[PDB]
């Protein structure tokens, strides 16, 4: 029972929190699912502080707290909770001033950034220097260390990989409290046991992101398809890596429509006007589709005084070599800044309507390219038809050969595999349990038809389940990463990895 000098200076500072409004806002998530207390909060100052309760876990035999890193908890279902645990506040080591969390180098070539901190502040801090990492996710109130403990995908990781693969080294506090400095160079098995190595063996305290000259606008497309195979020949075409090298688009994504919802969900967009959304609808009508696929892609471009006309030249030579419905090619012309934070605006608009903080039942996997058409027709044309969709159905292409596979990160061992996003939010708790069977059916289709996908941001609760989703092999390497790093079974145990 004796607790460790620095341990109990923790409590006395009012740093390691167990009251009941501290308690509970570390026991919920974006998820809204599920829900889960801990023992204890800690609100670090100082990464010493994450030191302290790791040195004292270690030291501390028959220790029985479990140890969870809450990013801005974006968990679906709990891989940021630690039931009658402690649950680390990240965010409060951004709270001084001095010294700054986020630091560009001299040399422009990377940006530092704390674990904690989250991604529209390293894009700000970014463009501040002339600088923007090459690598996002879709949304940006997101941890660089949750980010990371995952892999973090958007259009830009066909080129340029997940962010997990634009990583030059890292801060990381293991399970043993040891503050570990590591690289490819400097203990390489640590730093790939980390990356998309969901919180099992250390906390990421310093990322080293690499970076690109900030571009200062995007020209931001939608191209409309009622035909899949030429929808996912086109995504294809602009990911290829041409005879290392890539072609001319900054950011490719997609997104699937179905029939019954098709007007309200184009509208939904953001980006289609009202004369767009008719066209599209009646487009759908004369084919007899039910569904409909829109490419969006961008292409990043400077200020330059020819730039415009350059990018137009540019552009309507990419979209020449395609196959989209004649006429059927929407565009925009934004703010670099504007269009990475584009998501932000439907979390505000969302959230007013109450319609954000609700359950997200969504199902995020990576699908091997091969089977693509099986998963579109058995699940954009068949699970999903009928029913009435509240959010979005993204899908889109990646080159596996940008993803480390020594990395805990797991995919399909395809070269091309696709991104499928089904965002569903719930409407009542009989459309809640609704959604969660029907997520189960799909997944049954994809077992059932021996579609070998992998999941993304999914926890597992069963270990067959988890050796299934590494691989034997790549698990064996998992279980030796966490007997060195976190013998003691503690770190985010939300994961019902070790837990
Ligand atoms: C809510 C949400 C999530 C999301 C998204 C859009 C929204 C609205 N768009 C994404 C996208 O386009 N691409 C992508 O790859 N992911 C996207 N997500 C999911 C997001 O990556 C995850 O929610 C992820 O967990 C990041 O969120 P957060 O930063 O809020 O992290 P957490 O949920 O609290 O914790 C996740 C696990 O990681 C461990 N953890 C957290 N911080 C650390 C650090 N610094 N070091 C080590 N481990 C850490 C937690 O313990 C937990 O197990
Ligand atoms: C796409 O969905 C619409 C409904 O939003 C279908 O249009 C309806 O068709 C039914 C039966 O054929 C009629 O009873 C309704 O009056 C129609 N409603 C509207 C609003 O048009 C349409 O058939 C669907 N198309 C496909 C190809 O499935
Ligand atoms: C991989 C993943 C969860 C992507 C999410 N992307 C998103 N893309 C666009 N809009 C969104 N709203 C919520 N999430 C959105
Ligand atoms: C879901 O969110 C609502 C609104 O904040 C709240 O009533 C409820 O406790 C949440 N449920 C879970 C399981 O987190
Ligand atoms: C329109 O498509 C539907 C459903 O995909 C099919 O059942 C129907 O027979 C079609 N109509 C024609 C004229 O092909």
């Amino acid at each position: 029972r004796p607790w460790p000098a620095s341990l109990a200076a923790l409590a006395l500072d009012g740093k390691l929190r167990t009251d009941s409004n501290a308690t509970a806002a570390a026991s919920t998530d974006f998820g809204n699912i599920t829900s889960a207390l801990p023992a204890a909060v800690l609100y670090p100052s100082s990464t010493a502080d994450l030191v302290a309760l790791l040195s004292a876990a270690n030291s501390t035999p028959g220790w029985p707290y479990t140890i969870a890193f809450r990013g801005r908890g974006h968990s679906l279902m709990g891989q940021a909770f630690a039931p009658g645990g402690v649950v680390v506040n990240m965010a409060s080591l951004g709270d001084a001033a001095a010294p700054p969390r986020i630091n560009v180098s001299a040399d422009g070539r990377y940006v530092d950034a704390g674990g904690e901190q989250v991604w529209i502040d390293v894009l700000r801090a970014s463009l501040a220097r002339g600088v923007a990492p090459r690598s996002w996710t879709d949304y940006l109130y997101l941890t660089v260390g949750g980010t990371l403990s995952n892999a973090g995908i958007s259009g830009q990781a066909f080129r340029h990989g997940p962010q997990i693969s634009n990583v030059l080294e890292m801060d990381v506090i293991t399970g043993h409290g040891e503050m570990v400095t590591c690289s490819k160079q400097l203990n390489a098995d640590l730093f790939d046991a980390v990356l998309g190595g969901l919180g099992q063996f250390g906390v990421i305290t310093r990322a080293r992101i690499a970076v690109e000259p900030a571009p200062a606008r995007a020209r931001w497309v939608r191209l409309v398809y009622t035909d899949f195979a030429a929808f996912s020949a086109d995504q294809e075409r602009l990911t290829a890596p041409r005879p290392a090298s890539f072609g001319p688009m900054s950011y490719v994504e997609g997104s699937v429509f179905v029939n019954q919802s098709l007007a309200t969900d184009l509208a939904n967009t953001g980006f289609f006007t009202d004369a767009d959304v008719a066209r599209i609808v009646a487009l759908a009508g004369e084919r007899n589709a039910t569904t409909v696929y829109s490419i969006e892609a961008t292409l990043n471009y400077d200020n330059a005084t020819a730039a415009a006309a350059a990018v137009d030249q540019e552009l309507a030579s990419v979209l020449g070599t395609l196959s989209y419905v004649e006429g059927f090619a929407f565009q925009r012309d934004v703010a670099y800044a504007a269009f990475l934070d584009r998501v932000h605006g439907e979390e505000v608009a969302l959230n007013k309507l109450g319609l954000w903080r609700v359950p997200h039942p969504w199902l995020n996997m990576f699908v091997p390219r091969s089977r693509i058409a099986d998963f579109d027709r058995g699940v954009f044309k068949g699970i999903l038809q009928g029913t009435d969709i509240v959010g979005q159905l993204i899908v889109y292409p990646l080159n596996k050969s940008m993803w480390d596979d020594g990395m805990s990160a797991a995919t399909p061992s395809e070269d091309v595999f696709y991104a499928v996003s089904l965002l569903f939010s719930s409407v009542a708790p009989n459309d809640l349990a609704r959604l969660q069977e029907q997520n189960r059916r799909i997944l049954r289709f994809c077992d059932l038809a021996g579609i070998q996908y992998k999941t993304y941001l999914a926890r597992h609760t069963d270990r067959s389940d988890w050796v299934r989703h590494f691989g034997a092999a790549k698990w064996n390497r998992f279980v030796e990463m966490k007997n060195k790093y976190d013998p003691k079974r503690l770190l985010s145990p939300g994961q019902d990895i070790f837990n």
